[PDB]
């Protein structure tokens, strides 16, 4: 059921990191769990530091939100940042220090493809507001991925394109009016991109959305509370149907309703 974002709910923190490597980090479920790995099936990624390659691998969600990982992968280079999605069982993320996106099949532990992206900004050019070499943002929402980032061309406005999953080529590329790092984060409901104000406050807001599917650029205040304040990442579930974050050490989930 498509619409449009009229309401978050409250952030429920489901776990919570116990050292300083998780400051900020990605956690994520799969929209489209492939075997071996199920709905429950969850993905941690504490990013602090220069040498992030761990993948924490949950097969249950009792055991996310309780105890070790059932596996970690050993990623075969640095990740960079937060924006890291899972998808169709391969984990996208960038490669540290570049603007290239990886396809990790999880289950063979398998690097299938690897592309750069054309023109976009990276380490530091185009973050999030928060900074932390956020310029590439993955995304996956109700049609598929997208990869949201700027280019020196759009001069630091947020730029988002779909990405074909199994060989990571643009498929479609739009441009909008909201300058990436003016925003603390941004996500992808039903084609339509939404930014979150502040990283700090419990008083922001999601503040801008741009339809891809039509075209307009709008303007919001929708609620939004960082209850921990310090968001290093913000994405959507399209399976869940919820908000996805990592707040000052907190694995965070949000409700969502759409009209
Ligand atoms: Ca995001
Ligand atoms: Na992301």
């Amino acid at each position: 059921g498509c619409g449009e974002l009229v309401w978050v709910g409250e952030p429920l923190t489901l776990r919570t990191a116990e050292t300083i490597t998780g400051k900020y980090g990605v956690w994520m479920r799969d929209p489209k769990p492939t075997y071996p790995y199920t709905q429950e099936t969850t993905w941690r990624i504490d990013t602090v530091g220069t040498d992030v390659r761990q993948v924490f691998e949950y097969d249950l969600i009792s055991q996310f939100m309780q105890g070790y990982p059932s596996k970690v992968h050993i990623l075969p280079r640095p990740l960079e940042s937060t924006g890291a999605v899972v998808y169709l069982g391969s984990l996208y993320f960038q490669g540290a220090e570049s603007r290239t996106v990886i396809r990790y099949e999880l289950n063979t532990e398998t690097v299938k493809a690897e592309k750069e992206i054309p023109g976009a900004g990276y380490h530091g050019q185009f973050p999030y507001s928060w900074g932390g070499y956020t310029d590439i943002d993955l995304a996956v929402d109700e049609a598929g991925l997208w990869v949201i980032y700027s280019t020196d061309e759009a001069k630091g406005a947020i730029v988002l394109s779909k990405l074909n999953p199994e060989n990571l080529e643009l498929e479609q590329t739009w441009e909008t009016n909201i300058r990436k790092q003016s925003v603390a984060n941004a996500f992808i409901i039903c084609g339509t991109l939404y930014t979150v104000s502040s990283y700090t406050s419990a008083d922001a807001t999601v503040n801008f959305a741009y339809d891809t599917g039509t075209g307009i650029s709008k303007t919001l205040t929708i609620p939004f509370k960082n209850r921990y304040k310090y968001s290093s990442m913000i994405d959507y579930n399209p399976l869940e149907k919820k908000l996805f974050a990592w707040d000052n050490l907190n694995m965070v989930t949000y409700d969502i309703k759409l009209s």
